[PDB]
């Protein structure tokens, strides 16, 4: 299962609510098109590693104003653990995102 996350509040509340899960950012925008070729990929993924926390992130939704989309291209993922970023990539690199999961879980 993959949570959509709609605002920072949202998105440093599940930070927090995580404990000791890695968590896995999908942050991708609905105009993009190699992020509508590896969405479902990343909700396979969800399934797969049901210990694992996987947000999704609508860039179109990041505040203007001290956001935590510190983004530059789509779609990007990042790896979270106890808050703190641990990963980051960008590109929809099936084989990348799968194993980035397993070094960082
Ligand atoms: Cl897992």
């Amino acid at each position: 299962m993959v949570k959509q996350i709609e605002s920072k509040t949202a998105f440093q509340e599940a930070l927090d609510a995580a404990g000791d899960k890695l968590v896995v950012v999908d942050f991708s925008a609905t105009w993009c098109g190699p992020c509508k070729m590896i969405k479902p990929f990343f909700h396979s993924l969800s399934e797969k590693y049901s210990n694992v926390i996987f947000l999704e992130v609508d860039v179109d939704d990041c505040q203007d104003v001290a956001s935590e989309c510190e983004v530059k291209c789509m779609p990007t993922f990042q790896f979270f653990k106890k808050g703190q970023k641990v990963g980051e990539f960008s590109g929809a690199n099936k084989e990348k995102l799968e194993a980035t999961i397993n070094e960082l879980v």
